[PDB]
């Protein structure tokens, strides 16, 4: 439901507030259509995001992404999201999905928001599925309502991700893995839930941590099922030396040409989005892994690697 006279504000106590992040009552015109907005944050100081309640429409949304960043893509009510996300870094925050359970931030957990050098937007992103649901010309208010708090909180969320950059897959190939290694060099993270990411030729994606050699799983999953943030079953400790590896199994068939990593749909994306914890005065809210440091290393690696579900 739309808001109007009361905003997007809800002071919740002294210190605490809801931010109701909503589509400015959209109609699409296509299926799988992609609808971004943005807003700044209304507090300049450092704040902590600790809590995120979806408000979709069952019928109508397929899944919602919300970012942190500083440099929208656009101005404007709202946009396409072929047009982009941010034009500097996006880090997500959250992923609702539609047949996926969303976990909750444990408590004394919340990402580093506003300040010097926190983000300064939100931008939300609302994937529709069907139009057959607004097939009465509704206006749709979809989004995310956001816990914000002053507070400092004792542990800061972050995001890890690993993504390729080189990958190509020719056409018609059976198999090509996209294998993603850098060596941890920070204080220690906790992982507690990853989210992969692809478009359709991905048939598996893996991450673990390396340690002493020691193939220790973080996250295992089909890239075609709900790409929500699933937790990782036990709460994973990357320390200082640690090998962080990733392998994504795409295949070319179906392909006239071949494909590469990029933005549009035509093309492909290896991403494993490994959302982890700190200790506050270790923290840092994002760290990002483009290389192949240790490419013989893969040789080791599980075989349900390999194996789709
Ligand atoms: O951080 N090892 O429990
Ligand atoms: O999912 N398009 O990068
Ligand atoms: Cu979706
Ligand atoms: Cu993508
Ligand atoms: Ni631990």
């Amino acid at each position: 439901e739309c808001l109007g006279t009361i905003g997007p504000v809800t002071p919740l106590d002294a210190s605490d507030f809801a931010l109701d992040i909503r589509m400015p009552g959209v109609t699409p015109k296509e299926s799988d259509t992609y609808f971004c907005m943005s807003m700044r944050l209304p507090v300049d100081e450092e704040a902590f995001v600790i809590d995120f309640k979806p408000r979709a429409s069952m019928d109508t949304v397929h899944h919602m992404l919300l970012f942190g960043c500083n440099m929208p893509s656009s101005t404007g009510s709202y946009w396409f999201c072929d047009e982009g996300t941010c034009t500097d870094k996006a880090n997500i925050l959250y992923a609702w999905a539609r047949n996926a359970p969303p976990t909750r931030l444990p408590k004394g957990v919340g990402f580093r928001v506003g300040g010097e050098t926190g983000s300064k937007y939100f931008v939300l992103q609302v994937h529709y599925g069907d139009i057959s649901a607004f097939r009465d010309n509704h206006k749709d208010c979809s989004g995310v309502s956001v816990h914000l708090t002053r507070v400092p909180q004792p542990l800061i969320a972050g995001m890890y991700l690993m993504m390729s950059v080189d990958t190509v897959i020719p056409p018609g190939e059976k198999v090509v893995n996209a294998d993603i290694s850098c060596q941890y060099k920070m204080y220690p993270m906790h992982v507690f839930a990853y989210r992969v990411h692809t478009h359709h030729l991905g048939k598996v994606v893996s991450g673990y941590r390396v340690r002493n050699g020691q193939w220790t799983l973080i996250g295992r999953q089909n890239p075609q099922l709900p790409q929500a943030f699933y937790p990782v079953e036990h709460p994973v400790d990357v320390t200082f030396g640690d090998i962080l590896a990733a392998r994504c199994v795409f295949t070319g068939e179906g392909r006239t040409e071949a494909t590469h990593i990029g933005g549009t749909s035509s093309d492909e994306m290896c991403n494993l989005y490994i959302m982890y914890y700190m200790e506050a005065k270790y923290a840092l809210s994002f760290m990002t892994c483009t290389k192949n440091v240790a490419p013989d290393m893969f040789r080791t690696i599980p075989a349900e690697a390999n194996i789709p579900i």
